[PDB]
């Protein structure tokens, strides 16, 4: 029994973190067989950060302006290119400690692991949802550029995240590892503000059902409601709108504890109206929005405490 926010294993990810230097300018980067891949910015001066022309900065550097290193080991650069903000760097080695992987984009509600490195060296490992508005609240400080996002399937590791930069209030903007962002962000020192966010409504009914499949029931109610009726609800109190893919996608949950995905939102929009009245749902005395479907049915028993 027990929930809890947690990471997949580092170990493989671990295993790829290399440190990237390119004048003053060091950040992380990530070594997958003969390819080291980083933000861009690292070919930015303090000067030019502020309105780059990562072209024209590009063209002005060749092989020898970047410094690999891995662990001890120095990496011999003989290839470079830009792909959207990332720099592809070949490399003469190909790293022994490759793991199966591959490139994934992830969805908005979606949850991932975050390896914080900083001089290619891990410190830490945290579990991060994609939010709505493409912003993930992780806890990076600077050097942090490169540490990347994941899910491990069996023995692949989906690679989804890199890290570029800390929005005005706090929260954190990146791309995947195609060097396309998640959200209208850009790679400058302009002036960017995160779009309004939204609760994940998939994710709060996920976590109810996960609080019925550990033995809690207290919430729940005699009444259920229409989509839409839940929507008006949803509206007011700023949460997604449920749509009938979400009630799709909330099947099997339902079905291991006998609840219907309407009822539990009726149970969810009396939660919203009412409160919660000084009581818990599994430890917590908010209404928690960080675990995916796919989380709840990874880390819970598949038998209901009944
Ligand atoms: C987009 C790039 C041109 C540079 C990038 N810029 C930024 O992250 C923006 C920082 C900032 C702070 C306050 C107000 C406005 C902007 C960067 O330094 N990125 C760091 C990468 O190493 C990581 C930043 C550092 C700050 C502290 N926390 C973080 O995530």
């Amino acid at each position: 029994s027990g929930f809890r926010k947690m990471a997949f294993p580092s170990g493989k990810v671990e295993g790829c973190m290399v440190q990237v230097t390119c004048g003053t300018t060091t950040l992380n980067g990530l070594w997958l067989d003969d390819t080291v891949y980083c933000p861009r910015h690292v070919i930015c001066t303090a000067e030019d950060m502020l309105n780059p022309n990562y072209e024209d900065l590009l063209i002005r550097k060749s092989n020898h302006s970047f410094l690999v290193q891995a662990g001890n080991v120095q990496l011999r650069v003989i290839g470079h290119s830009m792909q959207n903000c990332l720099l592809r760097l070949k490399v003469d080695t190909s790293n022994p400690k490759t793991p199966k992987y591959k490139f994934v984009r992830i969805q908005p509600g979606q949850t991932f692991s975050v390896l914080a490195c900083y001089n290619g060296s891990p410190s830490g490992v945290y579990q991060c949802a994609m939010r709505p508005n493409h912003t993930i609240k992780g806890s990076f400080l600077n050097g942090s550029c490169g540490s990347v996002g994941f899910n491990i399937d069996y023995d692949c590791v989906s690679f989804c995240y890199m890290h570029h930069m800390e929005l005005p209030t706090g929260v954190h903007a990146g791309t995947d590892l195609e060097g396309k962002f998640y959200g209208p962000f850009v790679d400058r020192q302009t002036a960017q503000a995160a779009g309004t966010d939204t609760t994940i409504t998939l994710n709060v009914l996920a976590w109810l059902y996960a609080a019925v499949i550990n033995g809690d029931r207290w919430f729940l109610n005699r009444f259920t409601t229409t989509l839409n009726d839940f929507n008006l609800v949803a509206m007011k109190y700023n949460y997604e709108p449920l749509t009938q893919d979400h009630v799709d996608i909330l099947g099997p949950l339902s079905a291991q504890t006998g609840i219907a995905v309407l009822d539990m939102c009726a149970a969810l929009k009396e939660l919203l109206q009412n409160g919660m009245n000084g009581r818990t749902i599994l430890g917590s005395t908010i209404l928690e929005d960080e675990f995916t479907p796919f989380d709840v049915v990874r880390q819970c028993s598949g038998v209901t405490f009944q």
